[PDB]
């Protein structure tokens, strides 16, 4: 039982976006291309943008999962560790065993599946200013990769798909993720390596 992470643009040629950060010690999220995998700290802002050729109609849904990247734990659902879990760290929206949550946005909403058991968090889709070209949303991942007991060192990936108002798939993209301290040392790293 393992969520489909096969890109889909869709009708409305739906992409993903991510700011062209760097890797300076101060970054707080950066997006590798050659990896297309996101670095970012704990509980920050990490900007992910949505592109679209055409306007989905309204009603459209923005929903965000957390699976594992390795075969051999896609089965397990992503969960935050007990430390993080039972921290005060509540904006009171989002349930405190959700790894990822979204910032500033009254409209979010939270699934715990009755059958999968996977959390994923949703948003309705909102068009881009007429003077932009992305619709950007604010994630935030609330463990970090190395948490015993939690992700454990394990990679995820975070799949963004978009849907209708009655839950259909419009459009489907991923990205790797590993929330670090040093997300611009630790992508400079890991990029060393190509
Ligand atoms: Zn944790």
């Amino acid at each position: 039982s393992v969520p489909s992470q096969k890109t889909y643009q869709g009708s409305y040629g739906f992409r993903l976006g991510f700011l062209h950060s760097g890797t300076a010690k101060s970054v707080t999220c950066t997006y590798s291309p050659a990896l297309n995998k996101m670095f970012c700290q704990l509980a920050k802002t990490c900007p992910v943008q949505l592109w679209v050729d055409s306007t989905p109609p309204p009603g459209t849904r923005v929903r965000a999962m957390a699976i594992y990247k390795q075969s051999q734990h896609m089965t397990e659902v992503v969960r935050r560790c007990p430390h993080h879990e039972r921290c005060s760290d509540s904006d009171g929206l989002a349930p405190p065993q959700h790894l990822i949550r979204v910032e500033g946005n009254l409209r979010v909403e939270y699934l715990d599946d009755r059958n999968t058991f996977r959390h994923s968090v949703v948003v309705p889709y909102e068009p881009p200013e007429v003077g932009s070209d992305c619709t950007t949303i604010h994630y935030n991942y609330m463990c970090y990769s190395s948490c015993m007991g939690g992700m454990n060192r394990r990679p995820i990936l975070t799949i963004i798909t978009l849907e209708d108002s009655s839950g259909n798939l419009l459009g489907r993209n991923s990205f790797e993720v590993r929330v670090c301290a040093c997300p611009g040392r630790d992508r400079r790293t890991e990029e060393e390596n190509l």
